[PDB]
């Protein structure tokens, strides 16, 4: 049994098993210790492997993590994309394989510069190189920072580290802690595990410090509405009036009683200019009662060059924010979803390979930093769906005078899969590091109110048409992550990178 692990093909098979165990740590399978096992399974099979041989181990580990965690993408591709089954499976495998290069790149470089299995490789070299490769996965071709082992600790021992340096600190720390556990197992030494136990127990008290301050006499009654609208590519024509009637009939009783009313992404499945009387009259009704509505709409502004820019807008109506087509209380989606809203790199792919379905018209991008939306005297930092998994853009748009965090989204393409849950967990992450309540409204998704510590305050069942009426108290105060950002971690990464690379160049 000891003579079988040294085989290369045995290492690859175990990489799939240990890689797949990582997906059992996210929201649908709330098992946080399944991330340490996956990480310690990564930097324990790569031990005593020459370069270009441990990269295959890392690639297979990544293929087992992104091939079993990111597989809900098949639901959206098969159901809506007009492509045959073999092509649909091919794209999911290709996406898993592509995301596995960064894991493969991490292993091929870790075992090249640091071949010997020592504490320098696992405690120092691995977390610094892991953070760099994770950044590259989240930066190349607009990135895809999905399935990061820092969101699994939203309710865990390491949740206190999120307000200090962000989610990436948990990813950095878990790789360091998991590596020492792997070093202890392989080398049969109690020192690596003793250090790992102490290192893992240090951030536990950090979850009992409240950087925020709840404000009792400023609370409102949010009334986020879950449409349960069936999905379509063209959004249909007759169904345009039905969805407007569904939201309006489910909102009119909520007016007056509720201060803020929130609708999901693309709640109005039409261009903003096309429905002016509906919005102007609705704003008048809300203003006369004392409620403000925040809804996601698609607007095609006319640029100074006489070319339309189809933004993904979040308009605000009602009391405290009168609606006007020239108003500044709008949010335009900056980071578009690859292959869903825009082609990451066209003119080399669209004419070359028209067999794969691509969107004929692509959305435009808004400013990177935008002021918080004003709604009935409340400042909200919007983040449309995919933008909530980006911990940097949300922090940059965040301001001290921000009351709530908005996560207008529509994860109805993926059906009953685990994608909506994993997205919900990442959205839940951007409420503990910023210490602001998060108001997430979705269509056929997890419509919930997240507290200032990544805690689910109120929630409604998925795939049903319901309104989530609850009281939310705004919080004040700045976390160390909000005040500084992600640069304190990159200083630590640079210092560890400088220290580790110098040791590899004796």
């Amino acid at each position: 049994f000891a003579s079988l692990i040294e085989r290369q093909r045995i290492r690859l098979l175990l990489a799939l098993l240990f890689g797949a165990c990582g997906t059992l740590a996210f929201s649908p399978y709330d098992v946080w210790p399944a991330a340490i096992i996956s990480l310690m399974g990564l930097q324990a099979l790569t031990f005593n492997r020459r370069p270009l041989q441990s990269a295959a181990i890392g690639f297979c580990w990544g293929f087992g993590l992104f091939g079993s965690g990111i597989n809900w993408v098949y639901v959206s591709i098969a159901t809506f994309g007009g492509m045959p089954g073999p092509v649909n499976i091919f794209l999911v495998v290709l996406l898993a394989a592509y995301l596995s290069l960064y894991t493969g790149l991490f292993a091929g470089v870790l075992s090249r510069l640091w071949p010997k299995t020592t504490w320098l490789r696992v405690a120092i070299a691995a977390p610094a190189l892991w953070q760099v490769t994770e950044f590259l996965r989240g930066w190349v071709l607009t990135g895809f920072p999905w399935l990061q082992f820092g969101y699994s600790q939203i309710d865990g021992p390491l949740k206190g580290l999120a307000p200090i340096m962000g989610v990436e600190a948990i990813n950095f720390l878990l790789m360091m802690v998991s590596g020492l556990l792997a070093l202890a197992l392989v080398k049969r030494n109690w020192r690596p595990l003793v250090v790992a136990v102490v290192l893992f127990a240090l951030p536990f008290p950090l979850r009992y410090i409240q950087w925020f301050t709840p404000q009792p006499e400023k609370t409102i009654q949010v009334s986020m509405v879950q449409g349960d609208i069936p999905q379509s590519l063209k959004w249909d024509e007759g169904q345009l009036l039905n969805t407007l009637k569904i939201y309006y009939n489910a909102t009119a009783p909520l007016m007056g009683k509720s201060s803020l009313i929130i609708w999901p992404e693309s709640a109005i499945t039409d261009l903003e200019i096309n429905q002016q009387p509906f919005l102007k009259a609705l704003d008048g009704e809300l203003r006369d009662k004392g409620s403000s509505l925040v809804t996601g709409i698609v607007d095609a502004r006319l640029n100074k060059q006489n070319r339309y820019d189809t933004y993904n807008t979040i308009i605000t109506l009602g009391k405290g924010a009168p609606y006007s087509y020239e108003s500044a209380d709008r949010y335009n989606k900056n980071h578009l979803v690859p292959f869903g809203e825009f082609v990451p790199l066209e003119s080399i792919l669209r004419p070359l390979a028209p067999f794969f379905d691509l969107p004929m018209s692509s959305f435009s991008r808004g400013p990177y930093i935008q002021p918080p939306l004003s709604a009935n005297g409340i400042e909200l930092t919007a983040a449309i769906s995919y933008e909530i998994i980006l911990g940097e853009q949300v922090r940059d748009n965040f301001r001290p005078d921000t009351d709530y965090l908005l996560t207008i989204s529509n994860d109805a393409w993926f059906g009953k899969s685990i994608g909506p849950w994993q997205h919900f967990q990442m959205a839940r992450m951007r409420a503990l590091e910023l210490a602001r309540p998060l108001l997430r409204s979705t269509n056929n998704g997890i419509t919930a109110v997240i507290g200032p510590q990544g805690e689910i305050q109120a929630m409604i069942p998925q795939f049903t048409r319901e309104v989530l009426t609850t009281n939310v108290t705004p919080t004040t105060g700045l976390t160390p992550y909000a005040r500084t950002g992600n640069w304190p971690l990159w200083v630590l990464t640079a210092l560890f990178g400088f220290a580790a690379v110098l040791m590899s160049l004796r």
